[PDB]
């Protein structure tokens, strides 16, 4: 078994959600950068590799899959010692999933996606409202889905978490969780700090996409 | 037994309800209209703060997102694993395919249209929310490749997810069979099964009389 090649950048949530996974699981791996931002994912190579030309792309064996959400499962499912990380147990996967999910639609989406798409392509008109309301609807629905938990999924780690603040790491760019309206998120995030490899798989990438947002002079509209 | 809560002009509940007859697993329907507002009641909260359909009652206990309702459904129920393959490697193009449903298709190129649709905010939609579906179907067709199915040669849980919002977006841009013939003859193939027109069919035509309603036009760039 060669060992596991991941495509991408620390800069992108959904890549960081995979970097997350793999310290979680201690599985050795390489690291090959594929920066969108110059368009190397639309290289005749990677897209043979991935027909939508999206990073996170994984290899395991000549293989290649894609989508964080679909690597990830992929991940805890063939490599976790147990599975903890994304239960086998139906009822629990079904939270995990529709937080995976959740993440996919609502959140990256929805929120993010639809703000640095036309931000990256060079708009200034200034971001609608609607986008500011997509963010804070996020913020509304995840702190009512840590009600009475430790995690977002439950009472133990999993994928749902490391996709999840993936993408809620990156928000906060555009809209700070306000820590007094929002103190399960904020302990939520706290939580994760915690983790040894946090900062190494996410917080690094998080900082980085900050920076380059900061590149741009952004701004919402009031209505 | 089981209840699905929601209404079939919805294209994720069309995933359950296809997932459903597929497995042939009987099961109640409670209406839930959305676009009435029905899914902010105290007991439906209760049942799912996302406030989302749909959403299944299995033995007392609450799951939503159809896509995570359409794994359960075939993990639990299913005979075989045909609808939602164990093997990790199938799994993998499966899942991807439906994440990709969730964002890619339902957030970027249809709920972007119907909820300030329906709000009744814009009649002239942007062009961009045209590039978002016509993006889907250049995507769609290169996944189907040479293939009978969307995540390969066996019908799977994704064709349902797929198929429940690709029908809809037709109402807003119709698939041009002559530049997606791959798109087209997937459509054909599963409007052959003989629950088609009950689990999906029937409430694509319904969510399209919603649409029509309204006076749409796409802006141009
Ligand atoms: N929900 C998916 C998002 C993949 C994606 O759009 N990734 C972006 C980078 S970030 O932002 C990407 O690859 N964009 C380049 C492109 O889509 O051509 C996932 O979980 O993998
Ligand atoms: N990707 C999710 C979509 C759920 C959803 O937004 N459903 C809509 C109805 S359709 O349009 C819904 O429940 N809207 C009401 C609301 O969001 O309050 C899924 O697969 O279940």
């Amino acid at each position: 078994m060669p060992k596991l090649i991941l495509y991408g950048l620390e800069a992108s949530p959904p890549v960081r959600a995979v970097k997350l996974t793999l310290a979680a699981l201690e599985v050795p791996y390489e690291f090959v950068e594929v920066n969108t931002r110059a368009k190397e994912n639309f290289s005749e190579e990677f897209l043979k590799k991935n027909p939508q030309h999206t990073v996170p792309t994984l290899e395991d064996d000549g293989h290649y899959i894609w989508d964080s959400h679909a690597i990830i499962a992929y991940l805890v499912s063939k490599y976790g010692k147990t599975d903890s990380l994304y239960p086998k147990d139906l009822l629990q996967r079904a939270v995990v999933d529709q937080r995976l999910h959740f993440e996919s639609g609502v959140i990256f989406a929805n929120a993010l996606r639809s703000i640095t798409k036309p931000l990256f392509a060079g708009k200034q008109t200034m971001i609608p409202k609607e986008r500011y309301d997509a963010i804070i609807e996020v913020y509304d629905f995840l702190e009512k889905f840590l009600a009475g938990n430790d995690y977002v999924a439950g009472n133990q780690l999993t994928i749902a978490d490391f996709s999840i603040i993936s993408t809620v790491s990156s928000l906060e760019v555009f809209v700070k969780v306000d820590t007094t309206k929002y103190p399960r998120i904020a302990a939520w995030f706290k939580r994760l700090q915690k983790l040894p490899y946090y900062e190494e798989a996410n917080g690094n990438g998080a900082r980085t996409f900050e920076s380059f947002i900061r590149e741009y002079n952004f701004t919402f509209a009031s209505n």
